[PDB]
């Protein structure tokens, strides 16, 4: 067919039931345009509350999950949980996790499973860091990342990769257009080599790393870039903006 | 007196339907005045727990970060927990030192912060098998507990936990002698490094294996406060446990 443009919103952590509602309500006051997916990933504290209070159009997804149905994992939330809240989507991988918490790749590809093997769509996080792409290993560091992550999919059907160079996470230093399909373009190239034409044309990926709406259009042009990962704007009214970057 | 104090930790257990069947039969329970019930449960389910229950039992989040907002993916703070109507927050559980690596440091920090917000906090300590046999239980929970003590300026909304993980998936077994030699060192620890009045006013409940056979002989400890209840909380017995003072 042709990859369907895909934005989610990453609320992170941030947001109470009164703010979060007035934002519900904006999004839900929104006209989706054809050929968009619209995902939005609340606190964990908010995952049932924004199904809830959403329209179906927009899926919910967790921001976090672990590796097993059910177990001795205080402080942790299982795939069948958030099936059970109505969300459909898992953000694994990302930088915050990564980075802040020490998040193995070994680990993240486990939960990648998991969530495959219990019927959730994954939106999976890549990136390098500044030093890394100070170094010249950028490609290195992502292809590692993605390989661990495909060794553990299955059905690439219910994946989205997400670019999100940790430089351009919270810094307001968004990639440029080139700089985020020259890494799509080698992404994509390597679903192309080590998985199938068929996956490397349909598999999504989305860019993240301070998406605003003043980028969002020339962003959304780039030929391998196939929507968004936003975060901080998702928390605003132009995350509608950035849902309408094709239009 | 120290009033008794019944934690439930659901863990990383139950769905809405198997959930709310536990709950209904919670509120059905005749929760006795003289002891405080609190239930932790799963993360995505701290909202639903709190609509679910009873006013007679507490709600408590099994974890929390250590700012008010910001860029944390896959975290909560302790202003959404209040939010939720959730009065506690779980802090520095076995699972999340030792499966997930939260350091002393960082378990001060959330302690500070968790309790800035106005949330009660049941912090948790215990040493592992390979320190119990290097015989540094008392560095490594007096060590915990300092960390705990210097982010505390009100004891009153904290609760400490003891945690025997020594006796967790080891093939060792905890004597409720070896709790009370533990809970025993633990108040004359808060005596010496805190105030008396702080060792006298602190509960201390006990984070090991417990089930409605064995509760009674455990709360009989003279320093046993209650119960951080693991498995047993998603049961029946559970009930019985709440009752374990009497
Ligand atoms: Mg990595
Ligand atoms: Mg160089
Ligand atoms: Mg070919």
């Amino acid at each position: 067919p042709s990859r369907k443009f895909f934005v989610g919103g990453n609320w992170k952590m941030n947001g109470r039931k009164k703010n979060l509602g007035e934002l519900i309500t904006t999004l839900n006051a929104a006209k989706v345009p054809a050929d968009t997916e619209v995902v939005c990933a609340p606190p964990t504290a908010y995952i049932d509350f924004a199904r809830q209070k959403l329209d179906p159009k927009i899926a919910v997804a967790a921001q976090n999950c672990y590796k097993v149905t059910n177990g001795a994992f205080t402080g942790e939330i299982s795939p069948g949980m958030i099936k059970d809240c109505g969300a459909t989507w898992v953000v694994l991988g990302h930088s915050e996790r990564r980075h802040v918490f020490g998040e193995s790749d070994e680990l993240i590809g486990q939960k990648v499973a998991h969530a495959l093997s219990e019927g959730l769509g994954v939106i999976a996080c890549i990136g390098e860091k500044l030093d890394e792409r100070e170094a010249g290993i950028t490609e290195k560091v992502v292809f590692e990342q993605t390989k661990v992550i495909a060794d553990n999919v299955k059905d690439w059907s219910k994946v989205v990769l997400a670019y999100e160079p940790v430089w351009a996470i919270g810094t307001g230093k968004t990639a440029t257009p080139q700089q985020a399909q020259e890494v799509h373009e080698k992404l994509r190239g390597w679903l192309k080599s080590n998985v199938s034409d068929a996956v490397a044309q349909s598999t999504r990926i989305i860019y993240g790393g301070s998406v605003t709406g003043a980028t969002c259009k020339e962003l959304a042009s780039q030929p391998d870039v196939d929507g968004f990962l936003v975060g901080g704007a998702s928390l605003k009214p132009e995350f509608v903006d950035i849902i309408n970057a094709k239009q």
